[PDB]
């Protein structure tokens, strides 16, 4: 069985003021870079066989701190960015609820509605899907026989994870809002058991912290 | 929204030993209520609204601690048992891989199917769901934020869970055994629900 760990960006000053941010590419607050070292102790135990990050710096940030306490190099892939959010980056909740009511939380129940200029869960499952098979072709080590329980860590944002796992779970896209809200430097483990559409995922842990 | 928090039990010496309990009325072990302990801890803190356990002392000890922590009555339901498990009652993993090959396996991937005598993941969620369904209407205040808490078991989490969140009957398997004193919580906004943690510590 191959084990994938994703990782939630630490704390943002957005997420703080609730203020959308899409690929817009912001910081980790000050509160943010101490969750990062503290999930990094976490996961390091767990020995990691690879590292891949969003390029975005909260997530990179983030995956830099796991890279610094097991040794590992940290691969940067745009395929992992968080969902861009058109008309919606920069403004907080109650700006686009004011414009828009209701507009969030219809979002929310419809993996195939994007915002203006973005993009929805399908679109970001699309783009992120590949990369996980691209991993299960590319790392032999990975479920192997030597280390089997070494997981691969992909380091990146909430909307990204919820996506990327309802489509390795092969949900139903009806199904995909059954997945909530990360925390900042929580993770979700899946269990990949056995061509690569042949991986049965399961869901073994959603939003440790 | 509605707060939905959903414990295994602690560990038992039949967990330890790889051997299957079903509605078999098994002890926690040792370990298993220290980690009870732990879990109330945690869980006392989010300021629980109101306690239901399965009548499995197993479960029902578990819940005690959490109750003691937090002060309220444990309220007890039999339709939070576990799975029955028919002829596995008692067996163990190597006892029924010996017997029935592959079995084991095949059955955690299909939710409609049920060990001779026993049920299935499609039986345990048609019983339980009525409860909680029951406790959205006798329980007004659902301080919205505040959880309720269902002690229970594995299989029984799993199954009342997928049929919360309306997962198609195929899709079941999705989701992984909890861990002993792990919890899960779903958010009710029919209502719908999603899942905001699976298998916290
Ligand atoms: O705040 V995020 O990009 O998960
Ligand atoms: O082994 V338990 O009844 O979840």
């Amino acid at each position: 069985a191959r084990r994938l760990v994703m990782l939630r960006h630490g704390q943002t000053d957005y997420n703080v003021g609730s203020r959308m941010q899409g690929q817009l590419d912001t910081e980790l607050s000050e509160l943010g870079r101490t969750q990062a070292v503290a999930a990094a102790e976490v996961l390091g135990k767990r020995q990691p066989l690879l590292i891949v990050s969003s390029d975005l710096r909260r997530a990179y940030d983030t995956a830099v701190k796991l890279g610094e306490r097991t040794g590992l190099v940290v691969r940067v892939d745009t395929r992992l960015r968080e969902t861009h959010l058109g008309d919606w980056q920069g403004l907080t909740h109650a700006q686009i609820d004011a414009d828009a009511p209701g507009a969030r939380l219809a979002w929310r129940e419809d993996a195939t509605w994007a915002p203006h200029g973005g993009e929805s869960r399908v679109d970001v499952a699309a783009r992120s899907r590949p990369l996980v098979a691209e991993l299960v072709a590319s790392e032999p080590e990975w479920g192997g026989a030597d280390e089997p329980d070494r997981p691969v860590v992909l380091v990146a944002h909430g909307g990204l994870i919820a996506a990327l796992s309802a489509a390795l779970l092969k949900l139903p896209v009806a199904n995909w809002p059954a997945l909530g809200g990360m925390g900042n430097a929580s993770w979700t483990q899946l269990s990949g058991h056995w061509d690569f559409e042949s991986i049965r995922w399961r869901l073994d842990v959603w939003n440790a912290s």
